[PDB]
């Protein structure tokens, strides 16, 4: 009983999410596609995604093999987390990252204070624009990159630092290669790998990004004090590397240190800062909502004191707006692919072993059966009539199951602290004479808002 479907060129790749709406209205919530000899089943809506990732989660936590990553040093015990196959290498790094982030202060007050210190740096770089129009994306990336740089590498960088700039530039470009035509065709057709020029051109920026990290990791190895408890995730990793010398089963090796640190670092940049970029864009398209958040900040926090996570429970409207920015911004619309380890049943359809699953997360965040006004920016999607915060089950921007985004608690903290700090100290607006920016993003693996400019005008002198 396989799922219905049409394939290879009946799929618009310059606007895939809208194409998958058409096939879902045609064939239903679970449909098939055959793309380059790989069988694909697309999952749509909460129940199909939840059935596959939670109910059959034991059989859907694997990823599709990616032989092109062999250039970045990937091997059976060197697989990072994000593209790692389901197995001991993935499980050890995932638990290590999850608990190392926690022990470095994630769920606690030292990280909150760190993030608001970085928000102040970001606020100051905003004020240095003298109320003139500017694209906020670059400074967002730097402020958010410094948070993950702090957790993984034990340091931040100056916004003018050329090494930081190169690091961000290579990462943004290396992300663009993950969803480029060349990358998948050699991952699809493997043999083309050996051809020298094809090997030297693909993942040039991802290989450059890793090279630039090796340089920071080498300096960190110089400054690390093993006689003291690990200050950051790289030190925690290196300590585990030492204990594991002589153990060829450990994923704590030199090949995996650069991959894991790159994984967390690059993920820590591109996600939260893109969401924040949608946030500001939507605050200048909906100044009524901006003003209402600014009112809630004043009644709970004030205009001088820095925000804390203990405020959020008393700020349902600001929490609603932030959730709505993630729901509307829809930053990863087609998720990250999984693959079945067994035959499974989703929505009464049989899905064979070895099928690439596409969790259509956009079809969950914008499900017309679930949300009042899915195609509008509407904070009341997360509010009830008395103004209490409610989170529907369809809020799945981080996916579900054993592979669900391990960054989620850091993202939640960063989103709240950076967002409220910016709105606490500035008033954001479309620039005086410019056309009203689009609310449609540019589709890639990650969906950023269409490029726009804003003006940040302080709310106070003192
Ligand atoms: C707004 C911010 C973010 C969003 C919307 C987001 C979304 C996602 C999604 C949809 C997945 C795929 C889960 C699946 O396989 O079904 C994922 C995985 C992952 N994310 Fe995030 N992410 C965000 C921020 C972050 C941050 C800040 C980090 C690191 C600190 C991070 C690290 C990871 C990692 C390592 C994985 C792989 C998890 C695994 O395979 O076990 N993400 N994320
Ligand atoms: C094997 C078949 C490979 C080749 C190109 C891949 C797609 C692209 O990468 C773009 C996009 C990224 C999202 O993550 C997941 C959805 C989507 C459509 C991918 C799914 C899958 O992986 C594809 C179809
Ligand atoms: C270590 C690697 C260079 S190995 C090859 C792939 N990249 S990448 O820089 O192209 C990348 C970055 C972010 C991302 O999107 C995310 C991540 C996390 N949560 C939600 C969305 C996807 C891919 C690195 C990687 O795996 N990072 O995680
Ligand atoms: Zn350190
Ligand atoms: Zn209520
Ligand atoms: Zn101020």
């Amino acid at each position: 009983k396989l799922p219905p479907g049409p394939n290879l060129l009946h799929v618009d790749f310059q606007n895939t999410p809208y194409c998958f709406d058409q096939l879902r209205r045609r064939f239903g919530d679970v449909f098939s596609l055959q793309l380059a000899w790989t069988p694909v089943v697309v999952l749509n809506g909460l129940a199909a995604v939840r059935e596959a990732l939670v109910t059959h989660g034991e059989d859907t936590a694997d990823r599709p093999p990616v032989p092109i990553t062999q250039i970045l040093g990937f091997g059976p015990r060197s697989q990072g987390v994000f593209l790692a196959r389901y197995g001991p290498a993935w499980r050890e790094q995932r638990r290590f990252s999850v608990s190392t982030l926690r022990n470095l202060g994630l769920g606690k007050k030292s990280l909150e204070q760190w993030v608001t210190e970085e928000a102040a740096c970001l606020c100051a770089a905003f004020a240095n624009h003298s109320g003139r129009p500017f694209r906020p994306n670059g400074l967002l990336d730097k402020a958010v990159s410094n948070v993950i740089a702090s957790l993984t590498c034990g340091r931040r960088f100056e916004y003018d630092d050329p090494r930081f700039l190169r690091l961000l530039d290579l990462a943004q470009e290396g992300l663009k290669e993950e969803s480029g035509f060349l990358r998948e065709v050699l991952n699809a057709v493997p043999v083309l790998l050996h051809i020298p020029a094809l090997a030297g051109k693909v993942l040039r920026f991802q290989k450059a990004f890793l090279t630039q990290l090796d340089e920071l990791l080498t300096e960190h190895r110089m400054t690390w004090d093993p006689a003291q408890p690990p200050r950051d995730l790289t030190e925690a990793f290196l300590a585990e590397m030492e204990k594991a010398k002589g153990n060829p089963e450990s994923s704590f090796n030199d090949e995996n240190l650069r991959i894991v640190v790159a994984d967390l670092f690059s993920a820590g940049m591109e996600t939260t800062s893109t969401t924040l970029a949608w946030g500001l864009l939507l605050m200048i398209l909906h100044p009524d909502v901006q003003r209402r958040v600014q009112q809630e900040i004043d009644d709970v926090i004030g205009q001088v004191r820095r925000p804390e996570m203990g405020d959020q429970a008393h700020m349902p409207y600001t929490t609603a707006v932030i959730h709505e920015v993630q729901r509307f911004g829809d930053i990863v619309p087609l998720g990250v692919t999984h693959m079945t380890s067994r035959d499974i049943e989703v929505q009464g359809f049989r899905i064979p072993k070895g099928t690439t699953l596409i969790t259509n997360l956009s079809s969950v965040l914008k499900d017309e059966a679930v949300w009042e006004k899915p195609f509008r920016f509407h904070p009341e999607h997360f509010l009830d009539a008395q103004g209490h915060f409610v989170k529907p089950e369809a809020f799945l921007p981080f996916s579900a199951g054993r592979r669900a985004c391990l960054g989620e608690p850091l993202a939640r903290m960063e989103l709240f602290l950076f967002f409220t700090s910016l709105l606490q100290h500035f008033s954001f607006s479309v620039p005086t004479g410019q056309p009203r920016p689009s609310h449609h993003g540019v589709f890639a693996f990650l969906v950023s808002p269409s490029p726009y400019e804003l003006c940040a005008v302080p709310r106070h002198h003192h």
